[PDB]
Order: C-alpha cells, then sequence, then structure tokens
C-alpha cells in the first residue's frame, strides 16, 4: 500500500537525450534512429526570439553549424529540414539505443513522465497532466529546451511533450513531436495568455478510488447522484463536466471498490460543497487531479515495463 | 520556475535490477558486477516468515536452489552467503550495465529515490526521505522487495535502500546494502512498531526558500528570532531541533536571496503559531518536510548526472 505520485522509468528515454548547439544557443535534442529532434529556436540568438523568422534563419544554416554531441562523441549532420516549431537533424549514426518508440499528441487530462534535460544529461524525472489549458505545471530553467515527455507501455515509449517555453505563475509549454504547440501558443518572446484552467473531474475521482483502496474512507457518504445534478455542482467550482466516457473508463477502479461512479460523484459533490473541515486524503489537504484512472490502477496493481 | 517532487533519472539502477526466485518466493534484486543482492526472505515461505530461522533455512539451499534471471537470461549462481538480512548471489557473469557505485547508509531527514520493481522489472520511480523514525513513506506492493533506493551524484549511483515490509499506516522499511534494517524493525512477520515520526525541520525551512525563489513570498514576516527561541516553538509542534549544522547547510540557500536561517525561523514560527489562514505555498497546503536543501539547489539550478 501507499500512493504516491510516480514517474515512468526513464532509462529508454536517457539513452536518446543529446545536447544540441547552433551559434551560442545550446539546448536538448532526442536522437532516434539517425534522426536529432529538438526546439526549432536552437537556431535563433536571445534577440531574435523577441520575434523570429525560423524559414529565414534556417536557410542561412548548413549541416555543419549544427554541433550534435550525444556525451562526448560529436556526432555528424548530414541533413536537416523543419517541421512546424521542430527541427529534424539527420545524421550519419543510428542511436543503438533507440526503444521502441512511438509519437502521440496527448489528450488534456492526461499524464507522462517529464525528463528534465541540461546541456544533453537528464536531471530529473517527474511526473505531469497536461492541463484542460493545455500548459503544463513543470520545473524548467534556462537550457530545458528539447527536454521531453513521455508514457510507457510494456516496452513502447509514447513521446508525447518537447518542452519549449514558460508563462506567468511558472507554467508550462510546449509542442507535440511533430513540432504543433499543446494549446494557443507560438514560439515566440511576446505577450500569450493561456486560457482559465479548470479541474480534471474524472482524475479526481480517480484518487478518490485510491484512497479507497488504500483504506482512507471517511470522505463516502450514504447517497448517491444523477450525473446531470453531480455536473451542475462541478460547474460552479471550476471542475470540467463528468461524460458517460469518463464513468465507463472508471469502471475498473469502481467495480475493484464495489462503489458505483455516480455515488463516489455524490461523495466529491459533498467535499466540494463542505470542503474537507481539515481533513486530509492520502495525505493532501487539497483534492488531487494529476492522477488518471490508469495511473492509480497501475500503481495499486502493480503494472512493470 | 516552477518546484516538482523530481526524482533522479532511474536508468543507471534499471540496468541492475533481475528478479530472484527461491522454492515459490520470487522478488527483485540488485546485480552488480558478478553478484546479486537480495532480501534473504526469498528462502522463506510465508508460512516461515511468521517466525524464520534465516541460518537454518539457508544451509538446506544450494547453489541452483536460486533461479535468477535478467530479462529472458537465466545467470548461472555458483555462491552464495548472507550478510545480516541481505543475500549475495555469486553469479558467472559480471553484470556489464554495473554503474560506478558505492553502498552508503543515510541519515534521517536525507532524500533519495526508489526504482519500484516486480519480478525483476521496473514499474516506476519516485522520491522519498528517510523518516525520522526510520520509515519512509512509499508506494510498495507484494512482489516489491529487493526494490532499491539511491542518490546519483554526476556518474556514481550511491545505494541506500532496499526494500523489505510494510508498517501500519503504509509506511516502508528496509535496510542499506549491507542488510542492516534502518530503525528498530527486524524481518518477521510479528508485531512491531515504529517510534513516534517528527517534522524534518531543515527541510521545511529549504522548502520555504525554494518559495521564495519561486517568487511565493507572501509568509516572510519582518522579524528575527534566536535559535533557542525557535527551537522552544518548534518542539511543541513535533518538530525536529534546528542545529547549527542545519544552519550552515542552509546556507548557499540563504546567501542566494538574501534571508538569513534565523529570520526565515522568524516567518515559520509564525506559520506553526497562526497556521496558513487557507493559504498555499508552492501549490501546497501543508509544509513540506521532503526537499533537502540540495535537493532545493539541484532543482533551481539544473544540477545533471
Ligand atoms: C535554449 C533553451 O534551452 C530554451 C528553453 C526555455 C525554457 C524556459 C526558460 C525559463 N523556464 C522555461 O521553461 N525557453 C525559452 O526561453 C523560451 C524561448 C523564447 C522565450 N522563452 C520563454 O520561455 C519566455 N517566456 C515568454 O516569453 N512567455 C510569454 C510568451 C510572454 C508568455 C521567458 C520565460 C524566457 C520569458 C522562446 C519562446 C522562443
Ligand atoms: C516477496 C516480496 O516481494 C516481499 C515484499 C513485501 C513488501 C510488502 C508487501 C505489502 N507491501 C509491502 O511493502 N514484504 C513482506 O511481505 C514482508 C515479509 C514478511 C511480512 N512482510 C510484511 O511486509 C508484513 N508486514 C508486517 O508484518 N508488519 C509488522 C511487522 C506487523 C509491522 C505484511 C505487510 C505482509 C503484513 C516479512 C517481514 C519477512
Amino acid at each position: 500500500s501507499g500512493f504516491r505520485k510516480m514517474a515512468f522509468p526513464s532509462g529508454k528515454v536517457e539513452g536518446c537525450m543529446v545536447q544540441v548547439t547552433c551559434g551560442t544557443t545550446t539546448l536538448n535534442g532526442l536522437w532516434l534512429d539517425d534522426v536529432v529532434y529538438c526546439p526549432r529556436h536552437v537556431i535563433c540568438t536571445s534577440e531574435d526570439m523577441l520575434n523570429p523568422n525560423y524559414e529565414d534563419l534556417l536557410i542561412r544554416k548548413s549541416n555543419h553549424n549544427f554541433l550534435v554531441q550525444a556525451g562526448n562523441v560529436q556526432l555528424r549532420v548530414i541533413g536537416h529540414s523543419m517541421q512546424n516549431c521542430v527541427l529534424k537533424l539527420k545524421v550519419d549514426t543510428a542511436n543503438p539505443k533507440t526503444p521502441k518508440y512511438k509519437f502521440v499528441r496527448i489528450q488534456p487530462g492526461q499524464t507522462f513522465s517529464v525528463l528534465a534535460c541540461y546541456n544533453g544529461s537528464p536531471s530529473g524525472v517527474y511526473q505531469c497532466a497536461m492541463r484542460p489549458n493545455f500548459t503544463i505545471k513543470g520545473s524548467f530553467l534556462n537550457g530545458s529546451c528539447g527536454s521531453v515527455g513521455f508514457n510507457i507501455d510494456y516496452d513502447c515509449v509514447s513521446f508525447c511533450y518537447m518542452h519549449h517555453m514558460e508563462l506567468p505563475t511558472g507554467v508550462h509549454a510546449g509542442t507535440d513531436l511533430e513540432g504543433n504547440f499543446y494549446g494557443p501558443f507560438v514560439d515566440r518572446q511576446t505577450a500569450q495568455a493561456a486560457g482559465t484552467d479548470t479541474t480534471i473531474t474524472v482524475n479526481v475521482l480517480a484518487w478518490l478510488y485510491a484512497a479507497v483502496i488504500n483504506g482512507d474512507r471517511w470522505f463516502l457518504n450514504r447517497f448517491t447522484t444523477t450525473l446531470n445534478d453531480f455536473n451542475l455542482v462541478a460547474m460552479k467550482y471550476n471542475y470540467e463536466p463528468l461524460t458517460q466516457d469518463h464513468v465507463d473508463i472508471l469502471g475498473p477502479l469502481s467495480a475493484q471498490t464495489g462503489i458505483a461512479v455516480l455515488d463516489m460523484c455524490a461523495s466529491l459533490k459533498e467535499l466540494l460543497q463542505n470542503g474537507m473541515n481539515g481533513r486530509t486524503i492520502l495525505g493532501s489537504a487539497l483534492l488531487e487531479d494529476e492522477f488518471t484512472p490508469f495511473d492509480v490502477v497501475r500503481q495499486c496493481s502493480g503494472v512493470t515495463f
């Protein structure tokens, strides 16, 4: 028992991280087979980033302008191209440590692990959720761009996020591995606002099931509710609507505990309307929404990779 | 910016995990050079664990009784011995993925990463603190024994914890890699109590500095305090005494922010005496004590490995 915010093992991704330097800008790249993926602003000076024309900057670069280092080994660049907001550098050596992998575009509410890197070297790993407003609450400093986020399923790494920028209140934004931003953001240092964030209701419910499985049951009440009545209350407290798809996804946890989803909704409604009265759930004084139903099942059942 | 509970990259440790089976008991082992380390209760049936005589059980086992599998490869066992509560299985093949490593015995209040494993395969990574009562708040299921905890410094893995058991309220206990338990515990399924836990004061202070670095400053007051007066207040709220050694260790964070440690103590004292009044610090409604001063500096400065 116990319940912790748990990241995926990072070894398969660590073997893919490299350093990319162009001019005086250095960041991280992802080396898979004979291609290195990295954010396109590696070709910018800090002044260019205020208003960059990336297509124009790239045509003035040649293969040799890109210094790619995998540990202490320089990789020779033999081609380059831009796809949306990422650069693809073809190198003359395929990465022998390439895992089975896919590129995926995750949905808001889904979680992934972030391997934060500097100078092509990994510094730490942590779990994030894609917020409804298409940002993540990460931990990133200068030089962390090109750090990637990922999920693992058996042996296959699903890369879903590449880091590009920071927004007010220490919130982070980036792209999928095809270089398309999550959310209405562009890679330019100019005023841009994220939308209002909301609480991921299905994840809060998943975490309440995690609490019951761990024996923290004080918040279970004797009532049920309708899906429509629950969603009227959730709306007031800035919670996402709960859909029938969400109910079906919570099925395994509901079947394991014998607590119908609509009964857990009745308990969540009371917590929202009355607060926690100074009590905690799984050690937390606030409701947690960065565990998916699958995260809960994985941790409570011991899924390995 | 941003501040997250961050684990070390686990790749160097993943390459060392194996499965150990003896009779019908299976758990995890740590393969370094030509030795596999694992908890000695792998030689027990579930009935033996109620009151085991490990020395007697081991003399009835031969090398061939130990099935060690590294992925799909069986490793041939060519010798065995017991050191305190761990078994050392000599195998005929040295692990080619062995990192530079050391075995260390950590002190209460220090943090480490746990790589939770089942059947020799890694399932997730998370950061833990060794509590003052020599337990950790982990997440471990049946089959997780032999999972290890570690720190990384540059290229060197310092292994400090091997998992053995669970205590009431989902708290966990284990040994260093020489098989000596942290705390007054033994590897037997019989009534044993942990001591009262306390809050790690120097870590709370380190986390308040992390908050200031991230721009969460509302709790800074205009006062100072003496070390003696602070410790009189801390005692009432079940906080560890703050020592001059702790003050010196907080030096780098104090110098970075320009906030003397004794002034931060005055702010912590007010939080303890008055509460947070429904406000949060770094997103938390409770004071956090599982970040060391070094963890804060590492994350806020981008140390890599
Ligand atoms: C080389 C490398 O490794 C780069 C990685 C960092 C990660 C950053 C650093 C700090 N924490 C991170 O996560 N990316 C950048 O520096 C990006 C690149 C410039 C500006 N930028 C920002 O992030 C900016 N944000 C900003 O202008 N925000 C609004 C749009 C006004 C909302 C600043 C935080 C610098 C002001 C872009 C957008 C081309
Ligand atoms: C094969 C493998 O992989 C083993 C790993 C697990 C990890 C456990 C499982 C659940 N979560 C974990 O962390 N270890 C064990 O099962 C150990 C071994 C027996 C009993 N035991 C306990 O942990 C017990 N604790 C207990 O008796 N507690 C008091 C002393 C009364 C305080 C139970 C939780 C089973 C009751 C020991 C002590 C030789």
